[PDB]
């Protein structure tokens, strides 16, 4: 497993515009288009993103391309965020993927927000952070995925993804 394989599992692949867990227009491997309720806004965003007339459909190549940009963006966002950098730099290679996973899913600001959980990760207090992390909207809304990610932070292994 690597970060690509992990996000691939959490997000699945769709070549047609679809609605998020939160009902937002997305495509590919979890590539949010817009939070606006109009399919029209979404298609406009899709065309902009791809640089062609898509009419709500992309190719797999194009999906993977958005995915390459989004993983790259998540890493760089981390490394630039004053709050996320130190945590990332303190973690081992498996757990770094867990952090990325959250930033990909809820954004930089989303994650910078888990003050207590990040303090716990930095301190390598793994059980404690897993409990703290479960005390969130994230976990109540997407439990299956959150368990997989929390499990990764707790164990530093890929066992949560092996099953899948």
């Amino acid at each position: 497993m690597n970060i690509f394989e992990m996000l691939r599992i959490d997000e699945g692949l769709r070549l047609k515009i679809y609605k998020d867990t939160e009902g937002y227009y997305t495509i590919g491997i979890g590539h949010l288009l817009t939070k606006s309720p109009s399919l029209n806004a979404a298609k406009s965003e899709l065309d902009k993103a791809i640089g062609r007339n898509c009419n709500g459909v992309i190719t797999k190549d194009e999906a993977e391309k958005l995915f390459n940009q989004d993983v790259d963006a998540a890493v760089r966002g981390i490394l630039r965020n004053a709050k996320l950098k130190p945590v990332y730099d303190s973690l081992d290679a498996v757990r770094r993927c867990a952090l990325i996973n959250m930033v990909f899913q809820m954004g930089e600001t989303g994650v910078a927000g888990f003050t207590n959980s990040l303090r716990m990760l930095q301190q390598k207090r793994w059980d404690e952070a897993a409990v703290n992390l479960a005390k969130s909207r994230w976990y109540n809304q997407t439990p299956n995925r959150a368990k997989r990610v929390i499990t990764t932070f707790r164990t530093g292994t890929w066992d949560a993804y092996k099953n899948l």
